[PDB]
């Protein structure tokens, strides 16, 4: 019992709970790192992706940490820590400016109710950006060598997208043009982006579900399959 | 000397030119001209001592084709050349192969204006029957969605942006002094994002430093 | 106060214990992992690069496992898990061949007096291929896309070096040439070749722990190697 | 049709192979009729139908030229292109642009017959005052002490054969098709390494290997 192979896939993966969303505080480009549950959820991943049988020609990551060490322990799991990697900023979560470092109560008092209903339902409202004397995520080192006039601060869901759309288009598509397997460690609201390009939708996945994208050689979705 | 540099040169008459032809993406040759305009680029780049470490051009053969002119004029046909899409002239759609009677033709007294003094106006898309430049094999392996049809230059600085961004910001970070050969439309809209806003045959040099800012912009000519 | 800066910056590093080296078995592509003293070992080697400051540009391991945990390891330390990495076989240990797996026991019973002596004072000796029945390291699927001809079975360390320098030359040079500050997290034997090859040193003329700084001016001149540990 | 494919092509006349001397890493460039080797080149390779995902050729001008001909000719200007140093020519040292009778002259009975029929003759390096061609700035940021200095054959099969197993190889197990313009000497190691020859085609033709998806050889055809 064996399956006609598609020509490429893309695996595109969530990563698990850092500290602040363990803490239930408003991250984006605040660079923190994974709880001893999201280490475990890492291993759990990998674990599923080698249940499925997936032998990767090359991984993504962002440039956040949570997501590199999410990719290093499925790596690992896989038996294909050798293989490419890949990290780049433009797959960040959304920088979040003036919103970094929030608890709830602190956005229902910076947002009016309108705006929250839109916060949570849309993807077009944009934070307003970092206070004078509010820790930006950005001025890190890492971020040195980035056009200044690039690097976001305040982004909505679309914002990130427009970012990380160029990104996708000029490092993923031409390794699934040629025929590779390619998985991603990503952000969710990265992620459900990427998916809703895929499929081409319009304007909630169970955790630990990968999404599995197969292509065929003209790059037409075939068919896109969740597993968990 | 500057910690990096970059260099913009405009590509020389192609065929559409002289025949006074709309091209964008259609991929019209230069002529002899064009020819000899990109042998005294090379000669205006050489009395003046650049050498690269990289060279860029668009996917366009009049880019190609003058990168490897000047690069031979340079004696550096060596170094490493990189061609992409997103560096392309815009994609004129419907108006593509037309002459500028048959632009006033198919637009009116105020689209005519702004497309003549703005950058806002994205012409409509090829007609059914019209021959598509993008339908070349070259762009066969482009994601589909991303391939324009008809594109106003604010559009195609929107996409040639990322490609400057990615490709260019990085190697001039690094130090290196980069060769871009570019379209007119291309060439003004990286020198309006870099300064934070020319005569035939004329090269921009910008100069920066190791924080990229940029120093200072020498326009050199023969 | 300050120092003046060299153009380009070369590290290296050696992995630490793993688990053949704990049971005094060669490994060579055997693919052993760090023990617990291994992983803390990567760790002191990262705090080490860490306290005298070093920024990479780029890092560079074997297909080893135990190469590639340490070099995660050493970037988690510096901060700097996002800098570009690049591994590579021609980076590997010596593939021991026949001799793969064996302990101190039974080398001396394989080996002669005189081919020990030469084994280990020397570079020359070529050790045998695996036998038929041994497990084999380079039939791992990692290596499924390299030129079959090109597999070593059996290396001495000059052989080692003859092909892991070109990937040097090809990967690692051009980077300095650059400007570029890189780590390599290595293998003794291909630390030492490096070392030799870059000081131009005889084949006739460092403690546990220790890194190599190699420093060049912009014409690939050694300005200096510097050992620093803690 | 095979899963990948390596297309080999050999520059046309340089101004050195005219006036008959031995040029190796000297950059002589193409002739006229060379430029016309390289178009009649471009028409062959087109009219077999071939559409390459990438070109490989040497440092030297005359493996550039004829490459940039080709692509002009096959509509494929704007595929990736990839140069280096370790595709050159044998360099010749301290032979470098003697003619015939000079090498006979340097070079004893016995060594000139190694020299033409063998591939192991290393010549000297070259002389003082003697213009070394590897002073070029384009090699500038080599590793000085890999630059040779007097290459036999076997020489420059050592320092070629990594480039072809890291860079050839790795695109051929991708399933592309893959160009290369080189030299004769280079060529013809190439040829011997992949249908595992031991230690005499027309100037203008060219070899094309079958690959599968395992890398076995399926088919070597020269078309003329
Ligand atoms: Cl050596």
């Amino acid at each position: 019992r064996k399956k006609i192979e598609p020509f490429s896939t893309l695996v595109i993966l969530r990563h698990g709970e850092s500290l602040s969303n363990l803490n239930r505080t408003y991250s984006g480009w605040y660079d923190t790192d994974l709880t001893e549950k999201g280490i475990e959820d890492a291993y759990a991943a990998g674990r599923l992706l080698k249940s499925h049988g997936f032998h990767f020609d090359v991984c993504f990551s962002s440039y956040l940490k949570r997501s590199i060490r999410t990719m290093w322990i499925v790596l690992d799991v896989l038996d294909q820590m050798h293989i490419q990697t890949i990290s780049n900023w433009r797959l960040n979560e959304c920088h979040f400016g003036l919103l970094t470092g929030m608890n709830k109560e602190q956005i229902c008092t910076t947002l009016t109710e309108e705006e929250l209903n839109i916060w949570k339902k849309d993807t077009c409202l944009q934070p307003p950006p970092c206070a004078p004397g509010q820790e930006n995520p950005s001025d890190d080192p890492k971020y040195k060598d980035l056009d200044p006039r690039v690097i976001p601060n305040g982004e909505s869901i679309d914002m990130m997208w427009e970012r990380a759309k160029p990104y996708f288009i000029d490092q993923i598509v031409p390794r699934l043009m040629e025929g590779k397997k390619v998985l991603i460690v990503a952000h969710g609201n990265v992620m459900r982006a990427m998916k809703k390009y895929l499929q081409k939708m319009t304007s909630v996945l169970s955790n630990g579900s990968a999404l599995v994208f197969k292509f065929d050689n003209k790059f037409n979705l075939l068919e896109t399959e969740i597993i968990s």
